[PDB]
């Protein structure tokens, strides 16, 4: 209850759309859990200001700072900004159990069962199913886990250049281990996935409860029509929209004044 | 050993040829399981005759007979043939327990070891990562299995418009029970995530023992240099027609006397 979260990041002003919409929906679906967020200050006050009523917690990292942990690993492998900011969920230690989910994912139920998983618990990766996917992911705070990931990164670094290769080469057993890591796939369905194979989809992505918006184009990056509902040439991206216009946009109004 | 072999099928010549390369592979990897291949009466006699050297054992099938078990099947669901043809490896109550692999895969290291696993164990399938690929699975024939198939054929049909979805359906606790029955991905390594997911690859690709060749262009759609020995525009595709420029072709030329 207290002392489990859902757990994102954020490390600009696009992102921090997602977050919000993110956060959103998780209240939208009745979540008995806390909600954090990481920022970095390359976020601006209004939006940090929002993510403060969306959130229960907003934490601040600044890897650039020669004061974080990860600042060293970050000198020596400058190409992992992201990577290492991300890493500092396993620094909050004030929770015993989290989920973490990127900016760029949106919940469609509850998913509060996600906390009878254990560290590492997560969804296959399509591409290359014998990897997770980073999107979504139960894990355990812990300072020691935080030091042995940065120890990682430092001497070998990341297979994919971001934080996926990094946690699949920390995390090895997942493929061959415990079924029970395995996270089915609508708990991260990536968006790639739905529009690519339909078949699939039409039979099993009506329980879709997390959807992952992969690919260039963002959901902040689309037109949408406030009148008819939905976006420019799309279920999904109409739901994130409905949610930013709806609940998002309306709260960023308030600090005009 | 004598009760427990590897099994592929061929319904056209092209495909033929995929078989007697894969067929090979396995003997050039030196496997102690028996070989054979589900054949139809559109399969030349030429390729017959090739196919009856390399495998140890030629099963012919012809579901447009009104004799064979899965006809009526085939005259409710047409667009089935294929899939229907397939799923009479469940019929080979000769052995105790079979790998089944399409035609278009090929194997790179002996893969015996894959008769350690029970029935119904297969690789994820990329794109929709809950379901397993058809392409490479560890089964048991049985009568009954093949006859409970056909029935969920005839009222389901398949999902997937082919084999994968009908499997999928039967054998669905996959996803969700049983570590040991999801073969590694580098048993039914996909071509397209090969081409396509480089990171991935470039960090488990050298590791892969089994290359299923996806998409529309199969390998003996391309044009082969035997002089540079390879293909025109690619590894394994110059591997493949290695073995059927090597001992396929020759093999085909002993006939033409």
């Amino acid at each position: 209850m207290t002392d489990q979260a859902f757990v994102t990041l954020t490390t600009n002003d696009a992102y921090a759309k997602g977050a919000l919409v993110l956060g959103s929906s998780l209240k939208q679906h009745r979540t008995s859990r806390r909600l954090a967020v990481l920022t970095t200050p390359q976020v601006s006050d209004t939006m940090r200001k929002a993510l403060e009523i969306v959130f229960d917690e907003v934490i601040t990292v600044d890897i650039l700072d020669s004061g974080d942990s990860a600042h060293l690993t970050l000198m020596k492998r400058p190409e992992l900004g992201v990577t290492l900011t991300k890493l500092h969920c396993w620094s909050l230690t004030q929770y015993s159990k989290c989920v973490f989910m990127d900016a760029d994912t949106l919940v469609l139920a509850n998913i509060d069962d996600l906390f009878e998983r254990e560290e590492l618990s997560a969804a296959p990766d399509p591409g290359w199913p014998d990897c997770f996917n980073s999107g979504v992911f139960v894990y355990q705070p812990s300072v020691e886990t935080y030091n042995q990931l940065l120890h990682v990164a430092s001497e070998q670094g990341s297979f994919s250049g971001g934080d996926q290769g990094l946690l699949n080469t920390f995390f090895n057993s997942w493929a061959t281990t415990d079924i029970r890591k395995h996270l089915p796939f609508i708990y991260n369905l990536s968006s790639i996935s739905i529009y690519s194979y339909l078949p699939a989809f039409k039979a099993f992505g009506a329980n879709a409860k997390v959807v992952h918006f992969l690919g260039q184009t963002k959901p902040w990056n689309y037109t949408y029509d406030t009148k008819t509902k939905s976006v420019r040439s799309p279920q999904f991206l109409n739901v994130w929209w409905d949610i930013f216009t709806t609940s998002v946009v309306p709260l960023l109004q308030q600090f005009g004044l």
